[PDB]
């Protein structure tokens, strides 16, 4: 069974960028039900209650056909929070060979941020903006609701490793900014660590 | 072009159930940038600037590709949030032919209820219950985003003529149920407009 993560930090550690709020809800309600709601299902499938979720998500196709949608969509979820917690964190820099892998598929940090950012304005509805490594190099690419780019590109229109990952479902930022997704996107920039970004980057797994 | 409609009662109308706060943000900001888009986007196409929206929306594949996706998702936003707005009211009471349509489709009126709030319930990520006239019969479907079942199955997922919706984006409801959307579903009992309802499903068009 699955249990839901404890966070690297206090809830109102991403203060005054992220609420104090939202942290605790979205933690401890929507990522409790994912988890809840995942564990329900895989009840009935000793074979694949014991994979770690990652690797779970990455064999939705050999789930039988009425458990294939309920675990994509909690399993998913379960899959993108963990890694969203453990993606945030104040006073940290872009630096290294993370800093230049990026300057050079996008020219620079600037570049970069202006595509992620309209990645995730974009995408319409609920879903996720993420920073992906695929062929040696690095790209910008947005799923919805809880698909990851883990899964496929046939089941979530995208692929790569995940580097870093933004959370636009409304849920994230309307306690705060309410309408203005843009507002939180930009407010993201001072809470994005970038320490375990370099670090997946350099596992490349 | 199309205009922002203004509501047909005060921002608090429908309290104690749907916040005042909500129903302004809802209709001032979500509803008003749907409607800048999709008169955008219809500057240049006198043909369909001249259609109503509803019937707009029924001819999406009639639209070059490059403005297909962003009038689906704006003008539908128009579209389903016009007929939500009429759709709200306190003090009607389910009666008369639509009643007695419900409990010969449904068997009564709790069922139905039942139906919908499931519906409503398991429509993962952003979209829309209705009961929809499909022929001579009702019946409950759900959408994604601002997808209406007036556009048709090919795109939506769904058919028949919209009798009645919810929205179930979370803007709709997190302001005051955060991740309780199950509250807000019953919370909507006690504002659905009957009479705006038995009327629409009068017209039959
Ligand atoms: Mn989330
Ligand atoms: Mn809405």
């Amino acid at each position: 069974s699955y249990t839901l993560p404890s966070l690297p930090y206090a809830y109102d550690a991403l203060e005054p960028h992220f609420d104090k709020q939202t942290m605790e809800i979205h933690h401890t309600k929507h990522h409790q039900t994912f988890v809840n709601n995942a564990n329900a299902a895989l009840e009935s499938l000793p074979e694949f209650a014991n994979l770690p979720v990652e690797e779970l998500i990455t064999k939705l196709d050999q789930l039988p056909a009425d458990k294939k949608t309920v675990l994509r969509n909690n399993a998913g979820g379960h899959a993108n929070h963990s890694l969203f917690w453990k993606g945030l964190k104040k006073g940290t820099t872009l630096q290294g060979d993370l800093k230049a892998a990026i300057e050079r598929d996008f020219g620079s940090v600037d570049n970069f941020k202006a595509e992620f950012e309209k990645a995730a304005a974009s995408r319409f509805g609920s879903g996720w903006a993420w920073l992906v490594l695929k062929g040696d190099k690095l790209a910008v690419v947005s799923t919805a609701n809880q698909d990851s780019p883990l899964m496929g590109e046939a089941i979530s229109g995208a692929s790569g490793f995940p580097i870093m990952g933004l959370d636009v479902w409304e849920h994230a930022y309307y306690l705060k900014f309410q309408n203005r997704r843009p507002d939180y996107i930009k407010e993201f920039w001072n809470v994005v660590n970038w320490d375990e970004a370099a670090a997946r980057f350099a596992a490349k797994k």
